[PDB]
């Protein structure tokens, strides 16, 4: 029933929205038209809204010519403002995430964090924890919003942070939870990682532990998360 499923999407229960979206996407032109109209009334986002990301990404994932064309024409930069306190271009990150190319998105995210830190980090291609502490909140918000909106809330530094808090801030308990260690075995980069949504919650983006936890801790303690309600 398209009428009842559209009503379910326009009601306020997020869990019932998500089931309606999945059902509508499998109902051809009528269901997909309801989803496209929903996007049109809710994009561009101001605050990240998981349902809106799920609608967009569900439609992208159909990989049908006309819907893909319509989405690219109407939302050429995606559904979320690509804002940067340093004028950085986040469209390549958005494009990788919209394609569900999470490995590429992980690589781009690492490159952008170095670019955000400055020439020293870009030259050495890794970060000092103090550079992380001084990141502008706006860029971290954009980066995280993209990861979260294009992963049904499963990926993002905000997701890792809340799992870390749930672990009593014990990093040795966090790694197994997000799939970065299995018992004694560190997950080998890149081939050991799971570059798709079957991965555990918080699996991406990656934070190499070769130089210790200081960068990750500085990132999870950064004021962006409380400031933007993550
Ligand atoms: C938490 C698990 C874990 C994560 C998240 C991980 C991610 C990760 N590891 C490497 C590289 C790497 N990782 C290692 C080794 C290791 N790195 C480690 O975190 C463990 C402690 C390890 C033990 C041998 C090495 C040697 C590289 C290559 C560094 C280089 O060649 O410059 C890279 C490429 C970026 C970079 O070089 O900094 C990523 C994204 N590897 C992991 O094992
Ligand atoms: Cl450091």
């Amino acid at each position: 029933n398209l009428t009842e499923l559209s009503q379910q999407l326009h009601d306020a229960s997020e869990k019932k929205q998500l089931t309606a979206i999945a059902a509508l996407a499998e109902m051809g032109e009528g269901g997909q038209g309801i989803l496209l109209d929903y996007l049109a009334k809710n994009v561009p986002l101001e605050k990240p809204v998981l349902a809106v990301g799920n609608v967009y990404q569900t439609l992208r994932n159909l990989e049908q010519e006309t819907i893909t064309t319509q989405l690219q024409r109407n939302y050429p930069t995606g559904i979320f403002p690509l804002q940067s306190a340093q004028g950085i271009d986040y469209l390549p990150l958005q494009e990788a995430l919209g394609s569900q190319d999470f490995e590429t998105a992980d690589e781009i995210t690492r490159d952008k964090l170095c670019e955000l830190a400055g020439p020293g980090a870009s030259q050495r291609q890794w970060l000092y924890f103090t550079e992380v502490e001084k990141f502008p909140a706006l860029d971290l918000h954009t980066i995280n919003a993209l990861w979260w909106l294009h992963s049904n809330g499963n990926f993002g530094f905000s997701v890792q942070r809340r799992l870390w808090l749930a672990s009593g801030k014990e990093f040795t308990k966090l790694w197994p939870k997000i799939g970065w260690k299995s018992g004694n075995v560190w997950t080998r980069w890149p081939k050991g990682f799971t570059w798709d949504l079957s991965a555990p919650q918080g699996h991406l983006p990656l934070l190499n532990q070769l130089r210790g936890v200081r960068v990750a801790e500085s990132l999870y303690r950064h004021p962006v998360w409380s400031q933007y309600g993550w």
